[PDB]
This record gives structure tokens, C-alpha cells and sequence, in this order.
């Protein structure tokens, strides 16, 4: 082809896999694979798919659909014009199908809406945000999943068809076996922690409306091992000090954990019965006063 849509040097929006957008400039494309090796502002560089970039408007291209690069228009399907990032879309190229031509555009939506610990839950945004999640922007049929159905090989994942990680702040919907962004939840009243399946969900999609969500009953060995993951993942590293990193994790975090029955214990009886599971579980914890998961996979629901 002749008019690539990406290339070197290019400063773009990069979906990562919390769903977020971050600034990068592209460094080199790789059209095999459909990637792209992206710079960020840290100067990290990582691989792209290119499903999950997007270059700014550039003058001269206000009348083509920025989907299907035609400006090519028939009666029933008009282009519309976004007024945030100025792209156009057919009607039909835009999911779900855009209104006849203010109008804002999925993925201005989701760049306004969400938000580390849960996307906005009130205002004008907030419902169009959750009219834009009553739809995905892929099929779910179509996706190959591996045998725990925790990852799909094309990467897609959420409303927003963004990358994942099941593990890092993402919730499973019952219904669908989908895996849904934190960032682009609006039903969660704490921030995720990380590998915490301990959930009931169901997303927008299959409820058609608003997702329901239900945190379910912890054990002190569920806590013991939610929190010595989280810290894994967070810290990446193993093994951690009881009474400098996880104790006062617990300690400082307590009612973000949701712990229901256990949230009323006397606050002098947290740590006994806290230490009390991580010495009992010794399937689960390697003591070393340091503490490490075998092999560091999430709690078992
Ligand atoms: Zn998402
Ligand atoms: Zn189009
Ligand atoms: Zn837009
Ligand atoms: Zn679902």
C-alpha cells in the first residue's frame, strides 16, 4: 500500500492493558505482526498491537471515515464528525452505530470516563459511557482462549477491546467468561487488588444495563494469600517482611480489602489471626520474619 496508517516516528495514544491511553511515539512498524515498538514518556518501549493504537486528526482527512479510510458516503449510512478528537466515522464503521448528523466518538468516551480504581459514575459522561458498554467493538464468539480461559490469543478483552492481564485488576463476568478492566467498571466501590477473584460480576453486555456486582465472604487464609499476591505483583519480588510490609499493607488498607464479617474484629486480634494463617497454610506459604507464595498464582476461589 501506499499510505501506510502508521509510521515511524509517529506520536499516537497506546491502550495498555488497564485499559488507559498513554502517550508514545512510534519507533518502528512491524506489519507482519501487525505491532508497532512504541517510546512512552518513561522512555520504556514495548510491542503495540496495532488494534490498540491511535495517531492524532491531521488536516485533510475531515471527510474520511478513519475506520474503513473511505470517504465515501450512501444515504443511510452519513459520516459524523467527532468534536473531541476529530476523527469522522460512517455511522455504521462506529459501534454502536452513530446517531445522524454534539456528538463524542467510543473512544473519547472511554479516554474521559475511565479511571484507575473505576470509570466516572455520574454525569453526562458517565452515562454515555455506560451506553457505549452495552456493546462490544469485537466478536466474543471469534476469540481462542487457553484452557483456564484466563487469555485469548488476539488480545482482546473488556468493552474496550484493549489488551489484559486477568491478574492485574481485571473481574471475569459470569455470564460471558469475559474479563473486564477496572478502569472501565463503573459498579466497584474499592480499587481492585490484584488476583482477586473473590467476586460475583456481570457485565453491561449480558445484563443489558448497568453491571452488578457482589464482593463474596473472606477467610483469614483468603486474605493471608490476596494480600501476599497482591504484594508479589506490586513489588515483584517473593518474600516479604510480616511487620514492615505486610502487616502494615493490611493494617493501612483495611477497609479497601472489603472483608465483610472479618471487617469488625477487634483491631488488636488482626495480626494474630493474620500471622496464625500464613504459619497454618504451609501448602500455600513459605516462611523464611519473611513470608512467599509457592510458585505465586492468585488466591483459589
Ligand atoms: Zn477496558
Ligand atoms: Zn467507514
Ligand atoms: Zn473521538
Ligand atoms: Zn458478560
Amino acid at each position: 500500500g501506499p499510505r501506510p496508517r502508521l509510521w515511524e516516528g509517529q506520536d499516537v495514544l497506546a491502550r495498555w492493558t488497564d485499559g488507559l491511553l498513554y502517550l508514545g511515539t512510534i519507533k518502528k512498524v512491524d506489519s507482519a505482526r501487525e505491532v508497532c515498538l512504541v517510546q512512552f514518556e518513561d522512555d520504556s518501549q514495548f510491542l503495540v498491537l496495532w488494534k490498540d493504537i491511535s495517531p492524532a486528526a491531521l488536516p485533510g482527512e475531515e471527510l474520511l471515515c478513519c475506520v474503513c479510510r473511505s470517504e465515501t458516503v450512501v444515504p443511510g449510512n452519513r459520516l459524523v464528525s467527532c468534536e473531541k478528537c476529530r476523527h469522522a466515522y460512517h455511522q455504521d464503521c462506529h459501534v454502536p452505530r452513530a446517531p445522524a448528523p454534539s456528538w463524542v466518538c467510543r473512544q473519547c468516551v472511554f479516554a474521559i470516563a475511565t479511571k484507575r480504581g473505576g470509570a466516572l459514575k455520574k454525569g453526562p459522561y458517565a452515562r454515555a459511557m455506560l451506553g457505549m458498554k452495552l456493546s462490544l467493538p469485537y466478536g466474543l464468539k471469534g476469540l481462542d482462549w487457553d484452557a483456564g480461559h484466563l487469555s485469548n490469543r488476539q488480545q482482546s478483552y473488556c468493552y474496550c477491546g484493549g489488551p489484559g492481564e486477568w491478574n492485574l485488576k481485571m473481574l471475569q463476568c459470569r455470564s460471558c467468561l469475559q474479563w473486564f478492566h477496572e478502569a472501565c467498571t463503573q459498579c466497584l466501590s474499592k480499587p481492585l487488588l490484584y488476583g482477586d477473584r473473590f467476586y460475583e460480576f456481570e457485565c453491561c453486555v449480558c445484563r443489558g444495563g448497568p453491571e452488578k456486582v457482589r464482593r463474596l465472604q473472606l477467610r483469614w487464609v483468603d486474605v493471608a494469600h490476596l494480600v501476599l499476591y497482591h504484594l508479589s505483583v506490586c513489588c515483584k519480588k517473593k518474600y516479604f517482611d510480616f511487620d514492615r510490609e505486610i502487616l502494615p499493607f493490611t493494617s493501612e488498607n483495611w477497609d479497601s480489602l472489603l472483608l465483610g464479617e472479618l471487617s469488625d474484629t477487634p483491631k488488636g486480634e488482626r495480626s494474630s489471626r493474620l500471622l496464625s494463617a500464613l504459619n497454618s497454610h504451609k501448602d500455600r506459604f513459605i516462611s523464611g520474619c519473611l513470608f512467599g507464595l509457592h510458585a505465586r498464582m492468585p488466591p483459589p476461589v
